[PDB]
């Protein structure tokens, strides 16, 4: 069925994982027909200050990811930086995600593919559509049964990404593709605005889900704050894209 | 609102070919009565890559032949202008007067347009930002054009290659009516038919004024963008799911 | 001989023509080894606003030029921008200049081959390097003996050019190659402080000539007043550049 | 100040392919001595297209092999590392310690390298901007480190390629001391060996404190980068003429 993976951006605490993990909850029971898993960074290893949030520690993390998965029986998804971490993440997660700057390391990818979980790949800013053949050439090779590969935007210019979705029916063709509607608008070193137009075309064109970041209140999120969509709201456009998908479905191009 | 379909060959090969685009055409006029077609075709591709290409058979020939279309069919016209004083003898039939991408910033030729109180489609250069559009649009109506259209054609990304930024669809709404180009979006500069449908379907989910597309009875055979033009047997039904996708996203297209 | 083209972006008065027209004339006497051509626009056919100047037209801007010729007995070069002036530039224009938007204008450019003069024409921020192998061949088709291409940057991201040097060998392989050091900078719909170091990366790579905007006070300038140098730095930066040039020049591979 | 040439095989494929480029090395430093060499081979290509691509024989077998080097030449080493608990073995023979281009924002690997006491090299990300490579110094200068380079390697220009904007070199200057790339910035991502020269000769008519340049006896046979590794007997030609452009243009280098 048709994946819809959300959550906050960073595992701020584990009480904003619950707040935002009701309310996934109650979408589950809403849309028996998707499949939600829960997306929470137990580190942002990448920003761009020094200064700025990072979290909380991976065992922190990993215990309210938990608590997420006991209390609403949830599936979980978070991302790993070096290899040593997937076999403590692959615990709890169902979905080990590869961060688009990783996407080559090779090491991280085999790690990933042997805890025997599934694992999602952000598609580099760097790479071309057709480049991830060998992306999921390697997760095989390291045994991994379930691959995703995320579009997120590609360098355009500097400061800013462009979404070309001519790489969605491309990926298609070996990998279940995963349409990231919050890093896509960013602009490296975003607008909200942006968010759910390029998500309806997302579904117009065809993909096996979607993946948005969402928080109680963006304006306060320690990373992705201007991105991050307002709780309240994603009811309405998961409930948009289902709709959208259910018309356009009879179109997708058999790949 | 009305939505606009603007299709036809790429270039005035015959004043026969355009009969039996046209023909087709007035077919799905009369079906899809929500939707305002317009013919176009080109009396002149001025850019061919090469000097030993198919150009087109003169102004005074294609206007003749849009005309004769326009006369049988009662369909409105299009074509594209490429200096100043084809504004003027072009306006007597086309309904809209298009400005190529290359050209979009050309003081004398939008003006030019402007004047001859008929619509102008102006193609978004492959160089152009989105925001920027908004000063060829001031231009026009400065120049006197009441009925304004941008066209989103792609942009340069590295060489050969074009990228659709669909940001671009609700950033230019802001200052006109805006048309996605199905055909030349996916033609790799000096094409990828099978990449025109799913592009066409993100557009009208993200929301557009209308679609662009150029089609031949038989593409194969075509004289300016045979990899591209969409087989005319396949129009209805392309016309038919974008219409259906416009219905089902619309309630949720943002305002501007 | 290394050929120069400089001279003030617009023709905003002969005066200002003559003045500039001095100061190459000069410069033109101090270095006997290069050959100048004085530049200047009768018309700013695309400037991004209606509100902004354009020119006091064809006939006053020949008529500058041709005492600019007359009082120095320097080259011109202007651009047209329609067929019909080519004509009439072609009598005072030693060299005319088509435009980057304009580079694929098979009637401008057969247009300019017609009238016997030589034709330079600036690459389009939109095409490759490869491509420009066509361009020269209508140019030919219609005429023309001595082409030239300008290299002035390419499209990269929105509102910013990239200058990919590759292109002066590519280039090369069909006719004699021009580096504008003015436009490349620019940032479309510029620093300054990039012109000169970029001068020199062209002249280290080997092109047949550059092509530079100066003015008396860009400050005042009417157009391109962020990019044109000023009037004064012009004999500094040639001499830089054939001192350089005449190093690199050993290594100039044979194209 | 002292020019700063950083060169070697792509990879380790075995002790003694390094110190056959070693003794080609060891004998241009002792003609060139306004030039301090640094001697490169990486111990992992750890981001290699295809999973059935080489990646090398391991860190100990790597370092090892370096440390040969470094003691039959006394020549200054460089290498990569991938991961965080690399950059303590790998600081026992390395002299610069190299952080890869799609890793030049991981916080630990910065941190990690900064604190072992060793100069650090970063490769400016494809996809990162001039101006942002000063938040990475700031991450290096925050963990300890007192040499920082920051090495142009080309951005992203479209699919499958790489374009050098040279504007980042003073750019870059701002902050740390910056270094050209001439192998990997003509690599087609996913080789154009005729404009290594070129390019290379443009990055210090513009200025710059080295140059990078991978180097093997027969790039025919290298098992990695084949087609952009410059033949050893290469080698001192291209330095000479660096050098002398370098003479000439640098009265002419902008302060910053
Ligand atoms: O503006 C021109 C459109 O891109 C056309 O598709 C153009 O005529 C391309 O022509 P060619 O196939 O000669 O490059
Ligand atoms: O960062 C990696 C460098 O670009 C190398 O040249 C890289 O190993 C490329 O490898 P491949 O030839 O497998 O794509």
């Amino acid at each position: 069925k048709f994946l819809v993976i959300a959550g906050p951006c960073a595992i701020e605490s584990e009480e904003l994982l619950l707040k935002v993990g009701e309310e996934i909850k109650r979408l589950s029971e809403k849309f028996k027909e998707v499949e939600f898993v829960f997306k929470s960074s137990f580190d942002k290893a990448n920003r761009s200050s020094i200064h700025s949030f990072r979290g909380h520690g991976l065992e922190y993390g990993v215990k309210a990811l938990r608590k997420v998965k006991e209390e609403f029986g949830l599936k979980i998804t978070t991302d790993i930086h070096e290899s040593w971490q997937a076999e403590p993440v692959a615990e709890v997660a169902d979905i080990i995600q590869i961060p688009a700057f990783l996407c080559g390391q090779t090491d991280l990818l085999l790690a990933a593919a042997k805890t025997g979980r599934a694992v999602n790949v952000k598609k580099g800013q760097f790479l071309a559509p057709w480049d991830t053949k060998n992306v999921v050439e390697k997760l095989k090779f390291g045994g991994a049964k379930e691959i995703y590969l995320t579009e997120r935007g590609t360098t355009f210019g500097y400061n800013n990404l462009v979404v070309d979705f001519r790489s969605l029916p491309i990926m298609k063709q070996w990998a279940k593709v995963i349409y990231d509607a919050t890093h896509s608008v960013q602009l490296p070193g975003g607008m909200r605005e942006f968010i759910f137009p390029l998500i309806r075309a997302a579904v117009a064109v065809g993909c096996d889900g979607v993946f948005m970041e969402t928080h109680p209140e963006p304006e306060k999120a320690l990373s992705d704050a201007s991105t991050q969509l307002p709780l309240s709201q994603l009811e309405g456009i998961i409930e948009a894209i289902l709709e959208i998908r259910e018309v356009a479905s009879k179109y997708y191009e058999t790949i």
